[PDB]
């Protein structure tokens, strides 16, 4: 199999669909990662991620380095073997002086690439100073110069690691705040280093929608066209649609995890607290069109009862539906532009989701 | 099928293996009844429980009285329904002034019954007034006098209910504390009634091993032989050995559940703790010889660090775990008697365990 072949089976405006492939498997685009911070995905087995439609996880070079750390998780047979997850994993730089940032620990592009090696991702995230929204030009340009040195010196560390190069795949980040003079700066910087894949950092904090959106509209026609577009930490099931829209490929958020667990659950027609008193005796499914096994089987009363009960079968339940129905939403996502009716899915989803 | 059929297929000493057949299904004894408090048992889908070899699970009465009530229970379809668990249920009656208990609610041995029958249990236990530990004579008699004119009013108030007749059975508890005379007065006035089965109550606090086996000797034999005998509350891997060599047919406890949550794993060679360092690089499965979902896929090391990070997943996993070993007990305890080595087994169990 191929260490990362992207092609992009059909557009529609300025979003695409079509497959990644890499070693350990196939990734259909766009793409949602679920976050499985501490080497797992918060309640699930990965066996339930897998079933949801999930293709690709994402881990935290930041978290697992500390515990149990990166020698260890190698020592013992690498992240895959670790936590039981055979498909591709994207690890994040940890990231989120010149020479790099010491912390009370030690991280820069190359201790980061080593870690990442240590773990054996096979999707690589070059190691940048996130550049804090908001803002001042003359420095969000010095925050993202740095970032843009270090991107250089993540890919160079890559390509020294000849089992990393030929087996895995680095990507690069752009960066610029809001500032559109520094976005294209960035992505001339790291189009010039040359990445297998490009993100769209600095955007997952703050922003609302609409400056986000507005972020992307001049931000992602920057990027090469034929590499993959990943907006990191986005977002809520609208966000994403917003931005495939504008050309995204490759999502992570913490969001149908962590929400989950605090009684959040997504639906066609918008998220809901199920911990709210009007589902004490709601015997429908979570979500009236959701393929999901928790749709199958259980009801949004039973369902409401255990996360008031601070039971944890409850948050099981919760997460694997809100998994299910991203997963789901990207299939949606999937087939429409595939089928060239994107823009009225967006329509019709937008409606009904805020209806 | 039937309400409840009682078949003892084999016997060796004091033990005996059979089965339970009731409406919803059949019941292997000697039974180990996963603790499903609050309707859910902690940290595992109903299919998973079943994975692990359960035939029958236990919910309390107290608990889902008051939480999410009985009668909205009911009006929901049933707790079978509610919870996505079809086969048997066992529901306490919510015991552990003569007409019954107050508290900040209110108990008697007719709204036990009736809460029970709104909840659909299909084995539903008598009220009585638990005897605590230690003692008196004549106020373990009291309490147990109490308790006894309370099981009449139990059988009573089932009675009246044709509809919970039809279809479930009625547990009596025996009670004295650990006066040989007490509990064979209490097994008397329990027969002289007339139940489907029989229970030894309260030996499920303080009392070391030793007490509660010596209380066992004398007083399961005081039990009619033909009905099962279930032992409420107990209990580790070798107090349950210990009861069926004593005469005990079914067990229930929150041991393989709570302490799975806290860390501790059930072997068969002795109780750990995965939280110990020791674990920290340990690739072998939980157990050596478990046939469990977890030992077949995720190694010590893992389960290790997901319990130290506190991720749900550990406590999923450290649960499965636990209750498929109980549920491994018991099917070895079983054909172990069917085949007539039970006293070698015992004897086996034990070396090793305590080794
Ligand atoms: N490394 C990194 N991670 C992020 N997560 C969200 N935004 C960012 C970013 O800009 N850089
Ligand atoms: N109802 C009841 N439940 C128990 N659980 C443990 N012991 C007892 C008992 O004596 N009565
Ligand atoms: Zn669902
Ligand atoms: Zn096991």
């Amino acid at each position: 199999r191929p260490r990362f072949s992207f092609s992009i089976a059909a557009r529609e405006g300025k979003a695409r669909t079509g497959t990644i492939e890499m070693k350990r498997g196939v990734i259909r685009t766009p793409a949602f990662m679920p976050v499985g911070t501490a080497a797992t995905v918060k309640a699930l087995k990965p066996e339930t991620v897998r079933a949801t439609g999930a293709d690709i996880i994402l881990g935290n070079t930041y978290h697992l380095m500390l515990r149990p750390g990166a020698e260890r998780i190698a020592k013992l047979g690498g992240l895959h073997s670790f936590m039981g997850w055979d498909r591709p994993i994207l690890t994040d730089s940890g990231g989120y002086s010149e020479e790099g940032v010491t912390f009370k620990h030690m991280l820069s592009p190359e201790r980061s690439i080593e870690i990442q090696h240590l773990l054996g991702s096979d999707i690589v995230m070059a190691f940048d100073e996130c550049t804090p929204y908001p803002a001042t030009p003359s420095r969000a340009a010095s925050s993202m110069e740095r970032s843009m040195r270090w991107a250089k010196r993540s890919r160079d560390a890559f390509d020294s690691r000849k089992e990393q190069a030929e087996n895995a795949a680095l990507f690069g980040i752009q960066q610029g705040s809001v500032f559109e003079n520094l976005r294209q700066q960035s992505a001339d910087a790291l189009a010039e280093i040359g990445f297998d894949g490009y993100a769209v950092g600095g955007l997952a904090v703050g922003q609302g929608q609409d400056e986000m959106f507005r972020v992307l509209d001049f931000s992602v026609p920057m990027l090469p066209d034929d590499k993959p577009h990943y907006l990191m930490g986005v977002g809520k099931p609208d966000d994403i649609v917003g931005a495939v829209e504008r050309g995204i490929d490759m999502f992570d958020c913490v969001l149908p995890t962590r929400s989950g667990r605090n009684g959040q659950a997504f639906t066609w027609d918008g998220p809901i607290n199920i911990r709210n008193a009007r589902f004490s005796e709601d015997l429908k499914p979570l979500d009236s069109e959701c393929h999901c096994a928790v749709c199958q089987k259980w009801s949004r009363a039973y369902i409401h009862h255990l996360i008031r009960a601070g039971e944890i079968l409850g948050a099981m339940l919760m997460t694997e539906h809100n998994i299910a129905f991203y997963q789901q939403l990207m299939q949606k996502i999937r087939d429409s532009i595939s089928e060239g009716r994107f823009s009225q899915f967006a329509q019709d989803f937008r409606a009904r989701y805020f209806a």
